[PDB]
């Protein structure tokens, strides 16, 4: 677990270019599921598939659904600071 | 949000071509993070990045580390059955 944050410029459609997963009844943690090609997320290159989302613009995501965190990100315009954890996976 | 199970054939390196996340303290649930190209999991089409792993060959991974989860897939030769939830994610 190496912690961080990064600020991504929204594109013209007010998207940074990620899907967020988790935040379900028994799975409190929130994760970046895909980084879509050719989006600001994709081009900065800090975050990746599998990284955990700990915060948006200086605010926890603790106990929120993926929708609520998706809203937290839409509502921010122009740029957005995604708090994360780079995480390991086990290949199989 | 849909439970299922897929039996897959191990390759010659006794692998199926997925990655595993979560399975950690404060982050109980376990996820498929990458599906690797030209591998059985990818060639099979059933599973995608972001789906929950919930069981293997009839056993529940409940409460295990991703290290342990990988152990359990690597143990079974020839083919392994993976129990999973197809999940969704909010795009931003």
């Amino acid at each position: 677990t190496v912690p961080g944050k990064v600020t991504l410029q929204k594109d013209a459609q007010n998207l940074i270019g990620i899907s967020i997963g988790g935040g379900a009844q028994y799975c409190p943690c929130l994760y970046i599921v895909q980084v879509f090609d050719n989006t600001p997320a994709a081009l900065d290159g800090t975050v990746a598939a599998g990284d955990e989302i700990t915060g948006v613009n200086g605010r926890s995501i603790k106990g929120k659904t993926k929708v609520e965190v998706a809203k937290m990100i839409q509502e921010v315009k122009g740029e957005v600071t995604i708090h994360y954890n780079k995480l390991q996976q086990s290949a199989v």
